[PDB]
């Protein structure tokens, strides 16, 4: 019950998900970056059944970067833990991957991290 | 319609996947190493719509690994694109984020590389 | 002239550094988390004539985790880029591999960042 | 003994390498891919005491992209271990930084994998 909801990362995007009872999460995820424009579908899985012991929470999602504005042509995962109480955070790492000809195959895919909070930053 | 079937990696794993007509990734993975034993639920997003200049197919994929048998307490994504033809495949990076304390954070997420293949190794 | 010096990271390690003219990076790097113990080797490499547009100053480095102390058979890289003013800062993705058996090689690195700045958190 | 040497990647790019007594790595690298021409300096470290059980030689590098005919202002580490034996190879992952911009930073990194064999590809 503590994933369902809205987030915000750093960057200033927004991050709206449910997660259900066993296991998915659904949503939608705006991005303030990149070539990216309105509200793109997100799916994902979470731990249902966490450890007790006050380790995170693994979780996972993507976006496929295509909606009614635009197609950046590119898909971004998100791997990271939800951490709870009174500041709780999602923090992750994430790749985004662009699809490429076969010679640009090397430099398909950026690596970087996002934290997120359940208030503006 | 490239995408939607059977794919095998390098370790020996089988990821088994539907994808929808407006970008929904589903199915099953069982993986050959680890914390992990059956099949898990996957769920995930594509670029329904790529380039048509010999450009690969963005996309990428979240398991949680909790099923009936085990629970792991962690989560891969993969993020990768689809590239078709007579020897079709499915090059990926991958993040594996197990839940952690605090404390051990800095050392949640592994990060590998798994290219899939139609046909076993 | 920026790069040399101390910086400490959001781990509390401590990592001192010369810059030398042509592009060298040498020092040594003192973890507060891991199997770590004491002064390791660092070595590495950074952009000598970074642009003057408002870039940051391309960077990485190396260290075995082989010192008087200890010997944890891994490496980290840490690459990212320097970005000079009153708040400098070196921002930083790294990669921590361990050695591993063939079969458990999937297993085998470590995926983080760490912020690095002049004065201690 | 088994790192000394030329080394040869997928992509076509070749690493001379000499590896000290005690845990350094210099030599020049040439990248048959990017924003890239002639020998760059690298620079690194090894595990110069690796686990005798079959276990892998952890090390890692980094090239930044500054030489006598270009200068890309970016810098690539490798991180990865080194597996002796007759089809013996460094097996890596890399992350490769851009200078940029601060609104830019999220999208500096890239990531990748190369394997590197004692013949060409
Ligand atoms: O430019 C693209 O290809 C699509 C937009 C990508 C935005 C990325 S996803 C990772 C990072 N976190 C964000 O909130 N936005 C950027
Ligand atoms: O050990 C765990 O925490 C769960 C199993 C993880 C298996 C990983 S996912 C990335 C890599 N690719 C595979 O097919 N298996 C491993
Ligand atoms: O445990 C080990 O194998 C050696 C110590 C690793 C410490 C890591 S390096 C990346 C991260 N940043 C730090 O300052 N410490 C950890
Ligand atoms: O384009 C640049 O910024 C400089 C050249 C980068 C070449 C990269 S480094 C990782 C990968 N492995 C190679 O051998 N070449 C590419």
């Amino acid at each position: 019950a503590g994933i369902t909801g809205t987030w915000y990362n750093q960057l200033g995007s927004t991050f709206i998900v449910t997660a259900g009872a066993d296991g998915a999460l659904t949503g939608t995820y705006e991005s303030a970056v990149g070539n990216a424009e309105g509200d793109y579908v997100l799916t994902g899985r979470y731990d249902s059944a966490p450890a007790t012991d006050g380790s995170g929470t693994a979780l996972g999602w993507t976006v496929a970067w295509k909606n009614n504005y635009r197609n950046a042509h590119s898909a971004t995962t998100w791997s990271g833990q939800y951490v709870g109480g009174a500041e709780a955070r999602i923090n992750t790492q994430w790749l985004l991957t662009s699809g490429t000809t076969e010679a640009n195959a090397w430099k398909s895919t950026l690596v970087g991290h996002d934290t997120f909070t359940k208030v503006k930053p």
